[PDB]
């Protein structure tokens, strides 16, 4: 019946579901002000667009907006299976790949207008992407964790578009074919955050955990759990930009230098970071593939037509 | 690059992928002989069109074919994220109420050809489908299995469209909030099975686990265990026609009579089975909603373009 219409990519295995039409109307303010309204009065069609079984946990949703600036190609809102994002690098990257194949942005410098700022993309001839992402800092380092399976832990809290808590020594082996325990494990480590009331800035939830790793072709390997409990299938781009905030405040990575992120299925991203006065600009480079043109069907009979589960 | 056209919909929330066009073509033979070309020539296609990051761990396809006979309207092979299924009831219903939104059939009584059979399948006015599967029997009763650190367990080994091992006395609590745990467990017993070199008839690999319980609203509740790993949103056809045969053996469940199965998520099929000689006949009837019509987009140039994961 009612109808929502789609471009699927993925982002180093990482899905985004771009939705070109169909959404309820949201007004003309700020994305964050258009978040605001469609969370409040309209997140039954998130869970139409991303839960099963017309999506899937795994996937990250991403509402094509018109933006109020000028200058800018397009404003967007992220979301997942549990709430909202705030940045997404792996899904601007899928965004901007998605106006392309729709013949919408040649290639050159576009300006994104997101929840938490504008970033810049640049879509490359090999048709990669550039994002500068808002600016990335670290809140506090070396945070002491008792982790009940595994005794203590200590990470980094910082920003990246999304607030994420970083971890070195975990002692988990990061592979696709231990996501199981790795989920497990990144799960333990949010419930105790939340028990010791941990938060990044301003009382901001930490609903992103990423574990690092050494990894023989790249710079490092990690795994992220998502605010829903899904994995990142990418190497995470606001992720990678907190790591990089991380390594630029411990004296590890200098500006313009490159640094090489995989992902726990092996996926990369490239990465490296300016500096403009005090604020550290992180810059993610990496390539989306289109998956499908779709158009969902919300079916006013079928039970399930706003999405499963809780 | 390549495309691949596509009806998803969802019976009772378990997910049917039809493939309408694009995939290699599998000669004129039986659905059976298609299935080996399928398998041997082209598996990487059923990769590309189920596994992430394209498709979803728990999707299953269905690829439209033309039938061998001129009284059936059509033929079908079903796959899943692991390999080929035989039958597929929630698939069958998906197939018919698709065929019905493409416009290729009205209301009325189809036959379908399939790996293990001819079906026949009645869309009806209100556009929910009753299948007549093929015949269901059991092979082996109350066969007794040790699962360490759960205890013993008993089971039926019973055939209903593809194999299944039936369990009552698990002790398991079925509800979509312990999933994760009874995911745990029927892999426990799909482990124990293979440890005891327990099989169908003719050395049928048990690809399928069901536990029963009862419900308030429904003769029964179950959690199926895909042969892949994945859970059955749905009641789950086959299954269902596995218990009736179980049911009917032990003096439980007459011809002709209702037995309403509810899934882990709480879709609901009724069923009944009509005698034809010695032989059982499952009836099953539930609804599918459409859920998309997509392109699938096959890139060169993507390097998960035939699936991710092992
Ligand atoms: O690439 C990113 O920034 C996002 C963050 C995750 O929630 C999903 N991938
Ligand atoms: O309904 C059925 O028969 C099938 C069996 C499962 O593999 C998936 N659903
Ligand atoms: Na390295
Ligand atoms: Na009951």
């Amino acid at each position: 019946m009612k109808k929502i219409t789609v471009i699927d990519s993925h982002t180093g295995g990482e899905p985004t579901r771009l939705v070109i039409d169909g959404f309820p109307d949201l007004g003309r303010g700020s994305m964050a002000e258009r978040l605001q309204i469609l969370e409040r009065e309209h997140d039954q069609w998130r869970r139409a667009c991303v839960l099963e079984p017309r999506g899937s946990d795994v996937l990250v949703g991403a509402l094509l907006c018109q933006p109020q600036a000028g200058d800018a190609c397009a404003g967007v809102i992220f979301f997942n299976n549990s709430g909202y994002l705030g940045m997404c690098g792996h899904g601007t990257i899928g965004l901007v790949r998605s106006l392309y194949h729709l013949g919408r942005i040649d290639q050159g410098v576009h300006r994104i207008e997101t929840p938490v700022g504008t970033v810049e993309a640049t879509l490359h001839e090999d048709l990669s992407v550039s994002v500068r992402n808002v600016p990335a800092y670290r809140y506090r380092t070396q945070v002491m964790l008792q982790l009940p399976g595994h005794g203590k832990v200590h990470g980094d809290i910082a920003w990246g578009g999304n607030w994420f808590f970083l971890i070195s020594d975990h002692g988990q082996r990061i592979a696709l074919d231990n996501v199981e325990a790795l989920t497990h494990y990144t799960r333990d480590v949010r419930q105790a955050l939340e028990a010791a009331g941990i938060t990044g800035a301003e009382g901001g939830v930490i609903d992103h955990i990423e574990l690092f790793a050494d990894d023989p072709q790249a710079d490092s390997r990690n795994f992220v759990l998502c605010p829903g409990k899904a994995y990142d299938r990418s190497p995470c781009g606001t992720g990678t930009s907190a790591k990089l905030a991380c390594l630029a405040a411990d004296g590890k990575l200098a500006p313009g230098q490159a640094w090489r992120q995989a992902s726990v299925i092996g996926s990369q991203f490239s990465a490296h970071y300016e500096k403009v006065g005090e604020q550290l600009i992180p810059i993610l480079r990496g390539s989306a593939h289109i998956s499908a043109e779709a158009t969902l069907l919300l079916d006013d009979s079928d039970p399930f037509v706003w999405g499963i589960g809780s």
